[PDB]
């Protein structure tokens, strides 16, 4: 409810203190039935050379913790992904958890042809962003679709080996593969 997104917010506000953020909220869609009150808000970068990120807020009051988007560009895409991932936690809690891919259903950006994220702790922010009383912030990494078939017989482990041996640019719609499969 509100009170807990305006801790979510106040969150947010602490670790990027000299940015603006916008709250988008829901009065029809699948949200208003499924989660009522749930947001998003966007922190809106600075200058060009900043990314804009994408949170959720409401999911950690079931489920323990909220996600998270890094965008090189502002686009609604965001909204109607965490949208999305809002109904999908609710209903399969098990598949919303640190290791575990998502399947976007499309790519998630337009124009990339990555339309999965890994889980994952935050890497880019830290501890900071992590933890907030009783609720922590993951990362929904994109990665390509070879790297999303890799994690069938590969751990997740592995797989992060392989993306800070690569240095990964996260913000690169058509960043290389970094695992190859014959």
């Amino acid at each position: 409810g509100m009170d807990y997104n305006q801790t979510v917010l106040s969150h947010l506000q602490k670790f990027w203190k000299h940015h603006d953020i916008k709250g988008f909220t829901w009065t029809l869609g699948r949200i208003v039935e499924e989660l009522p009150d749930f947001q998003v808000f966007q922190v809106i970068p600075n200058h060009e050379d900043e990314p804009w990120v994408y949170v959720s807020s409401g999911i950690g009051q079931f489920l323990g913790q909220e996600f998270f988007i890094i965008s090189p560009f502002e686009t609604p895409e965001h909204i109607e992904t965490l949208a999305m991932l809002a109904s999908a936690s609710m209903h399969y809690p098990d598949q919303f958890q640190l290791g575990k891919t998502v399947n976007i259903g499309r790519p998630w950006v337009e124009q990339s042809s990555f339309r999965h994220f890994l889980i994952s702790l935050p890497y880019p922010y830290g501890q900071e962003l992590e933890y907030m009383d009783n609720v922590r912030f993951f990362w929904l990494l994109p990665i390509t679709q070879t790297e999303r078939l890799f994690l069938n017989t590969h751990s997740v482990e592995e797989l992060e080996t392989k993306f800070d041996e690569a240095g990964i640019d996260y913000l690169d719609i058509n960043r290389a593969s970094t695992v190859w499969q014959a």
